[PDB]
């Protein structure tokens, strides 16, 4: 809808009519038309008059520089369009070093790999189960009864919470994840449902667990110091919720994502039902061939850049996909290549803010994939059906029923 006029600092031959939350063709498949954006020639950097006017990074060389300089691209804003964002910090996300160094120290303790491998029995007892679950009927929606569910239930085991508390801590998800609908004013007081809900349910836990000794995500944050003091309470909620939202959305979409792949290649899943240690060492290669988060950086002082002159405050979105998907940086890149050997990509972006859950990610979909493969051996996607795809700052992708022989 809403167009803005090209600045001075845009040249008329970088402009780009795309709409990041719709783009062109998006129906056939997310990966596919960002693809469809990153034509042969196009240049590093280009601008759209969509969502507040705003550049884009088009490829794994570009993607990643703007990933990893603070200095010349600042987390001040992320989010696009720059009004959303915006007010609530979600620290330390929007922090530049130094300031997000000790809030990222405390989000480590969780998520480090040493402390990641401990938590693989946990994991593997919630992938076995939901698929215990469906196993026998020969069918289910993949992402409904499995992708939707799974980052929930891993979070109860890693923050040591009740299951009985899955269906509160669903719907305040649901809200915290995917505001609706109708007016700004509407979709402010479903995300404050969410936000706030979240916030009284942790309140008494994160109290409870002051002085603990337990190695669960609520301890772990709530005992941690920042510049020389215990963390505050409020920044501890502000971390807790941050580790449940950012193992959400993006684990959802992700599993989805490759399953799609895998229901449409019966040889490449036969090799990799064969092959336990080459599934188990092709993580990176899943990672890079579905990236789903399209971030972006803030310009944070006026300079040149990628041929244009760049202003403080313009933003840069990097489109994740235009990494691993860059054939500049890995040849034939629609070949989900399990002895692929060098794989280039910016699936957990990249800089300091680079994914504190990537330990956990890789683990969950190998764990996913292992245990999926130990009931269903062989499988498809149902006849006659199609996903349904979104774009946005996380890729969306539902209705993946699956099938198999019984
Ligand atoms: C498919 C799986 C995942 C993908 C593709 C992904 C992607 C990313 C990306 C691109 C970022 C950087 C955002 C930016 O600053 O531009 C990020 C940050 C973050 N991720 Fe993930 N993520 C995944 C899974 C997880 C999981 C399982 C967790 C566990 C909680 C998690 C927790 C976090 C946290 C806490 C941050 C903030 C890091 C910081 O700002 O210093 N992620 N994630």
């Amino acid at each position: 809808r809403a167009k803005v006029e090209r600045p001075a600092n845009v040249p008329e031959d970088r402009v780009y009519e795309i709409d990041m939350y719709a783009l062109n063709g998006i129906e056939d498949g997310y990966h596919e038309a960002w693809k469809k954006v990153q034509h042969p020639g196009i240049p590093d950097l280009i601008w759209t008059p969509f969502t507040g006017g705003h550049w884009i990074a088009t490829n794994g060389d570009t993607v990643k520089e703007v990933y990893s300089d603070p200095t010349r691209f600042s987390s001040e804003v992320i989010f696009l369009p720059k009004e959303a964002g915006e007010k609530a910090q979600m620290v330390p996300t929007k922090m530049d070093p130094p300031e997000h160094t000790p809030y990222r120290k405390a989000l480590d303790k969780g998520l480090n790999l040493a402390k990641i491998r401990k938590v693989e029995d946990k994991v593997r007892e919630v992938a076995s189960s939901l698929i215990d679950s469906f196993a026998a009927r020969g069918e289910c929606d993949f992402a409904a009864e499995y992708a939707e569910l799974f980052p929930v239930h891993v979070f109860m085991a890693l923050a040591d919470l009740p299951l009985e508390d899955i269906p509160v801590l669903s719907e305040y998800a649901r809200q915290m994840t995917r505001p609706e609908g109708n007016t700004p004013e509407e979709m402010a007081t479903d995300l404050e449902a969410g936000n706030n809900g979240f916030y009284a349910y942790v309140d008494p836990i994160i109290r409870a667990r002051v002085g603990g000794d337990g190695d669960d995500l609520i301890t772990l944050m709530v005992n941690s110091e920042i510049n020389g003091e215990r963390i505050a309470h409020d920044k501890a909620q502000g971390l807790i919720s941050l580790l449940l939202l950012g193992g959400l959305d993006t684990v959802v979409n992700f599993l989805s994502f490759f399953m799609i792949h895998l229901a449409r290649h019966p040889e490449l899943v036969a090799e990799l039902r064969s092959d336990p240690l080459k599934l188990m060492r092709g993580a990176e290669e899943m990672f890079r061939r579905f990236p789903v988060v399209s971030e972006a950086r803030m310009v944070a002082k006026d300079q040149e850049y990628k041929g244009v002159f760049l202003k403080r405050g313009d933003m840069i979105l990097l489109p994740t996909a235009l990494h691993g998907l860059d054939d500049a940086a890995n040849p034939e890149p629609w070949k989900l290549d399990f002895s692929r050997r060098s794989i280039s990509h910016s699936t957990f972006g990249g800089g300091p803010h680079r994914c504190a859950g990537m330990h956990l990610a890789r683990m969950e979909v190998i764990v996913t994939l292992e245990e999926w493969l130990k009931r269903i051996p062989e499988f498809s996607f149902k006849e006659g059906e199609t996903p349904i795809y979104h774009s946005g700052i996380v890729a969306a992708v539902e209705n993946v029923p699956l099938v198999w022989p019984i």
